[PDB]
């Protein structure tokens, strides 16, 4: 049971069909797969590939983590999943897969994250600053990201050190979760959260559960759960649920 | 009569004496070339290209739409000269073809939604993904986009799948055309024409913004802009009357 | 001595060590560069580098600049000790010479800016038009940047053609230092220790004064004094503040 | 009417519905391609594309040479026909276009030919480098080489400055159009007329072949040869007779 | 239990740790590597790979015969034997895999083999071609080759349609299985076990050359050579006789 | 004073005036470098470069040679010197800096022989099977070659692990200098100053070529040559008297 994996190949099956000329790249990212992780693998390090360091070397990495961490192969579906849910846009399983860097940025941090607390820092590092020039998104290696991380456009995304994001959260573009304090100093946001774009986070504060961060807030104070907060400084304007 | 052709012509041939190191890249991409349309779909696919898809097929796949769209050539000329009457900062024809990727980024959205109006929508997100990783402009193919546009400095822009630009319009940085958040169907910003939008602004919600209206840096507009004003602050309110270029 | 490029060489030895895969990566770039301007220079060389314009053009030329301008070997080390400085996220001065387009961004601003003094303004634009897609850095070859520089994090960073930052500045991501809605002079001059918050837009030709400090998500449409901060949509003065 | 073309372009379709993979390469080099001369034109400059010469160049280059010698539209065909009709090792008109080196090569001479005619000395030597490395045939640009050629595997290929060659040859691999001693002129072979050169012939010095003869393979030419004649052997001698087909 | 790649992993460890410089070559096409089979084929990969098919492309479709053929993984071993064995020149079991193009070309030709068997003869026809630019092996996809083959220096190696190579023999550079002898049908040569085939020799026709028989260097055949005889000259005289070993 | 190099500028400076677009190839290659020296190690460092092995890392490897072995200086400019006193079909000193593979792959040995000196074998081997793909150039590293050798069109070069070739040598493409298959140490030729050695020509053994003796092309030597002679044939016979320059 991978009805997931199916509905992308039947997908770039049709693709094909539809337009022959991007056969190559649908055969070498989907159809010559033998599974949705290397494809997702695949896909990542031919964006990320450079002469500084091939796609091959990324995409044997990533196979390393994927070894030592079978659950990203469900967390990986599940931040699919939340793609096809929350995204109007597209309709289907394949997009985020091949199109989305948002979604291509969440799984490379997967990847310099496990590789940074391996002691393997400038790979981590590396990563991070491949995906900052490539996806626009800074994610400092020690940066925890919870399952079903939504990152919606995604260009200009920073997060700090110590930051840490729940399950289910949505992300937009120009989102910032840092400083500035020199220690724990970056934002916690709970489960089920929205940032909208542009919003400013800074600080160990804390975002509580389901709430809601409009456009071009600036948060610098905790935000209780099943609040919307907006403005500059951010005050409470509205009341909201885990929807 | 080709006037911006010829005098971009004049501009390479002028910057290759200058700089010969640089004559590879000025040959192939203007002086080589038959036509300016060709000149401006080499750029854009050299920049474009990646592993996953050649530039060549990028190029082929441009020049089908110009032969579809023969009005595309007019829509280009008057994009160039939209870059060259609204931007102090740089005197020749040659630039915007050149070096700016928002003239880039306008173009290839013309391509991705004339590819996606096809049906071809993996090549339209293609390139969508491709724009917003290379120009750091995310516009949804089904967006609708008219001539005379000026994207200056580009970076961070996102424009929604129901969005609607119309002609003589300038945009900054760091710009959404978006939606709140909800959110279903039509869900993205009307932009008439003349309008301005300074860096930063964020526009959310179909809701319009009236002919020759001002969208000041930082502005985050919630309801319908009228013609004719200037808007600024969060929320945005009415700062003054203001009129068309 | 060097102590700044014999640390380089050090972190980049033990880093092989540590994950030997990454040693074409560590060995092309550091440990067999003569120099620590010729290991920056050939970074940003091959992260610019592209098929209409090669990293050894630009590496060729990154090196005319230097030749030309002696006091980069100082400038550079000033920008470097900047990061390692006021960073708390990097602990190596290796950091911003392999991994921060903040960093990579500012050099790469100085050959443009040389270049277009020369008269080359295609190169220059054409290095403007390559950071800004590469390093989400648009930056005027025009404009002039000071010494111990730091550009945290970048992505989104636009300098317009008449804007000066003097020495010792510190700028955030999303930042603007442009104009609103004009014809000559236009763009802002930032002084002396100056911090510049997150997504902060300073516009106009208008000056901030030395060890000022603004806000995160600022709109600043005034000149400001020398020794305050400023915050909100408009920019308002909401403390005092000093150098460091 | 464009038979060739025609033949090629179904040959294509077919092969990319067989195998989609090959849909890039055949789209890019065949399909979007709106004439033959563009599509050899394409892979030719894709084979010899190199970072220090970009294939755009290489290709636009070939078009300029096009507009200047229209008689190579049929050089080009006869060439090809030459192909389809003495080598039983292929079935299609498209083999040579997308496949053999020895065609690549015999097309990247003519190219190479003409700029050094227009003193781009450089340029022309820059392609016989090139086609050295990556075809393994080493052709003096100033080398004169007729239609209807046909260069069978090709590897090892040496013609000299002073060389010439008529008229529906066929020549295979390891051959040398070479010189003898050492001297300056006029030193290099003249090929007349349907000869045919076997594989690893050595013909050295300003001395001919006639029309219709065949040179066996591994045979040493120091001396002029008759036409209608077979030679072999190590010195080359007379060993048949034989005419043309 | 596989030896060969076990003392390949270690060759490398100790080559990186020797000269780290070669840490990402090394790395990414051995110790990166699962297995022996899928290190070949990734070097492989790597050496044909192209903008117009990509490394990728040619990866994956190895990982397929493999797949469909899995005697492969053993005429692959007796391969790699045969280099160690026969060659006095190198010294570890991962020289064949990294360096030797016709250890290269041999395992490509049966790629291209199995691919011309599927009716995939464009993919057969591009691996060809690609071998013969960056190999210089021109051995046509329905040849047959035997294993235990080795082909010492490469260089010019061209092999016809129609020819049968049997296990363990070995092959210089500059070798010709060829035909005279455009007459269609059965056309080149039959080569038995055990033979040796030196430098430049060339043997043409629908001949065979019987088992351990060995071909001097420069040698013409045009005719059917007995087991257990050295031959050498233009044209090819028996001077002795040898037994196999 | 530095002739060779500030003749190497004149040219370059002509070159790029009379054909612009070879202007980036013609700077970073030439004009752009501070010595002839580095303007010849980045040239053949961009010819070898692959993705397995940039030609930045060959660059610097080649820097540390030079580094190590500031005597190349005076052997690099005798062998540029080589080709223009020896081959009348070129005229400029820069011809076989930029183009002629012969001459890149002798550098390339060089280096090749240095870095195996070091112990780094695999360095080494990687250049000589780079060299064997693109230049068709197949030299042991371990090889020694002198200095002044002209390496003339070059293709199908072979050259063993054991051989010697002395000062002033001429060497033809497809030439062995290998081994006959009683191999153990030393089983390859020596080739004395001043010798010639023709196109196809097969030298075997551990033989020896006298000094300034020719061998003709196509011979196959087989037993040590006295000086001052020609020789010819298969096997190759002493046919005349001789002399060198
Ligand atoms: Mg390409
Ligand atoms: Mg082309
Ligand atoms: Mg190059
Ligand atoms: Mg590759
Ligand atoms: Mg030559």
């Amino acid at each position: 049971v991978d009805p997931i994996w199916h509905s992308i190949r039947a997908e770039a099956e049709e693709a094909t069909r539809n337009d022959p000329v991007l056969g190559a790249f649908l055969y070498a990212t989907i159809l010559n797969q033998p599974s949705l992780e290397e494809a997702v693998m695949h896909r990542i390090a031919e964006r990320l590939g450079h002469p500084d360091v091939s796609a091959d070397i990324l995409r044997q990495t990533f196979d390393t983590m994927l070894e030592a961490n079978p659950e990203w192969s469900h967390v990986l579906r599940v931040d699919i999943q939340a793609v096809y849910d929350r995204d109007p846009a597209y309709s289907r399983f394949m997009d985020p897969v091949l199109y989305l860097k948002g979604f291509h940025a969440i799984q490379t941090h997967r990847l310099a994250h496990w590789l940074y607390k391996q002691g393997r820092k400038d790979f981590a590092y590396y990563l991070q600053s491949r995906s900052s020039s490539i996806f626009q998104t800074d994610i400092h290696p020690a940066a925890r990201l919870g399952s079903g991380l939504f990152l919606d456009h995604a260009t200009g995304l920073v997060v700090g050190e110590t930051a840490v994001v729940e399950d289910n959260v949505s992300i937009l573009h120009g989102v910032t979760l840092g400083g500035t304090s020199s220690g724990d100093r970056h934002p916690k946001i709970r489960q089920g959260v929205l940032i909208g774009a542009g919003a400013k986070i800074l600080g160990n504060i804390q975002v509580g559960q389901c709430s809601k961060i409009a456009a071009g807030s600036v948060v610098l104070k905790s935000v209780p759960h099943n609040v919307t907060v907006a403005g500059v400084p951010a005050r409470i304007i509205g009341e909201t649920g885990c929807t």
